[PDB]
């Protein structure tokens, strides 16, 4: 039973996103002068905050509470430790409103005890194209077009409640508040996703890991060593040698993105983002901000010939911390970002990723199956982790889609 959900203009079961075909609004049309000017009210003990993403000691205090507080596996052996940098690139994009950052603080003290972060994104987000036919052939086909222009909406992330004070209903009230800022702008729905289930998601995927560092990752126990490598004599030198990459990328004229291929990088992979149902639109500076290389963040290479881009990939990188264990701090992932591929195979272009981040240290390289990611699985050797990254929307009543039609990528 859900006390909180069951008032938010979400759908409530898996029945109301089955029966459902057209995009669109679930709540009622209000407008900024309906909603609430002053901040939800909040005990004594406690204050508003709207942190300063230019202050050091902001972004600090932040990063500390996620690197104790945020996302754990379910057996409490790994949490997300993602840096400094990393928040001030994913929490500052260009034109983010500061207010949509929400914090809570002991009045006291000022220790950070909850946070949710928004910022925008414009993001199609209209009927899908299947639903869009099988309307035509109804005699519906305005109806299921009225939404089909890009939206400037919120994405939500970072949502952590200290643990000394999970469970006392403070995530609702953060919710709220995140709401009431955002709706103050006059933005009227979110995207947002989650490992857990709530109500009600219109994609699932799974998650896939391709090790790059199967003995590091055997010693922290992400991986087993499976039961046909005991039947074997060196358990270990066979699993390093079945997931060994070459030490340098295979396609000539792969190197780094620089400035300059802002505009090229942005048209092939709007071109490509355009053919899925659900995904972002970014103008140049977006394409910088998201792509452009940046020391232990966000990693991307083009591949160049006869002075085109006409491939890219990108990675970002979130280390965890290794919870139990004596001699490793860290695990290091590399999470494949956006990429497109004209002139090769994807999984020849995906290749390429693996080598470079096996290259530059990382342990692991994570995907959910979303975009063609399931396109090249098998030949580079992912496999399916635990558990699922559900998509929702806030306020958007939304067909539930395969993961294979979304093409938003999240931090
Ligand atoms: C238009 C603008 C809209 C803007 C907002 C759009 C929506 C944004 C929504 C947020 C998108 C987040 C995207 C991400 O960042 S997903 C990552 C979420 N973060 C973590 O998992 C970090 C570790 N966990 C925690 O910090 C806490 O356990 C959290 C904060 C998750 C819950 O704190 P706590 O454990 O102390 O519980 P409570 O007593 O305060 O509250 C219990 C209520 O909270 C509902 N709950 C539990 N987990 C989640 C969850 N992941 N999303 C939404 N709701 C969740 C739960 O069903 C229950 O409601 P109800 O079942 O009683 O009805
Ligand atoms: O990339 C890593 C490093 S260890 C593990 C993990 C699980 C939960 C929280 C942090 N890290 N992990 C992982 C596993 C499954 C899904 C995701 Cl997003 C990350």
């Amino acid at each position: 039973a859900h006390a909180f959900w069951s008032t938010q203009p979400v759908p409530q079961t898996e029945d109301e996103t089955e029966k459902i075909v057209f995009a669109g609004p679930m709540d009622e049309p209000k407008t900024v002068a309906d909603i609430p000017e002053e901040p939800y009210p909040i005990a004594s003990t406690f204050e508003w905050w709207t942190p300063n993403m230019e202050a050091a000691d902001d972004i600090h205090a932040i990063y500390e509470l996620l690197r104790d507080n945020y996302v754990e596996d379910d057996d409490s052996m790994f949490r997300f430790n993602y840096s400094e940098e990393f928040l001030q690139w994913a929490l500052c994009p260009p034109n983010y409103i500061p207010d949509w950052h929400v914090a809570v603080r002991r009045k006291a003290d000022k220790k950070l005890l909850a946070f949710i972060a928004g910022v925008p994104v414009t993001l199609r987000m209209g009927t899908p194209k299947y639903m869009k036919v099988k309307a035509q052939e109804k005699g519906e086909g305005e109806e299921a077009a009225k939404y089909d222009e890009p939206r400037h909406i919120c994405e939500i992330n970072f949502l952590c409640v200290h643990k000394q004070l999970r469970e006392k209903r403070l995530a609702p009230i953060l919710i709220k508040e995140a709401t009431r800022r955002v709706n103050r702008t006059n933005v009227w729905q979110a995207v947002y996703t989650a490992g857990v289930l709530l109500p009600t998601p219109y994609a699932s995927g799974q998650y896939f890991h391709r090790s790059l560092n199967p003995e590091k990752l055997v010693e922290i126990r992400f991986s087993g060593i499976p039961a046909q490598y005991q039947k074997f004599q060196n358990p270990m030198a066979m699993l390093k040698r079945n997931y060994q990459l070459p030490s340098a990328p295979k396609n000539s004229g792969l190197r780094e993105m620089k400035p300059s291929d802002v505009p090229q990088v942005r048209r092939i992979l709007m071109n490509y983002l355009d053919s899925f149902d659900v995904g972002p639109v970014f103008s140049d500076a977006e394409i910088s901000h998201y792509l452009l290389p940046r020391d232990g963040v966000v990693f991307t290479y083009v591949v160049e010939n006869d002075k085109k881009v006409t491939d890219f990939f990108s990675f970002y990188r979130i280390p965890s911390t290794v919870i139990g264990n004596s001699n490793y701090n860290l695990l290091n992932a590399a999470y494949v970002h956006y990429y497109a591929a004209t002139s090769i195979p994807l999984h020849q272009l995906i290749l390429d990723l693996l080598i470079v981040a096996h290259s530059r240290g990382f342990d692991v390289c994570n995907m959910v199956e979303i975009l063609d990611n399931r396109s090249f699985v098998e030949q580079l050797k992912f496999g399916a982790g635990d558990g699922h990254l559900r998509y929702y929307f806030y306020n958007w009543a939304y067909p539930k889609i395969k993961p294979s039609q979304v093409a938003l990528v999240m931090l």
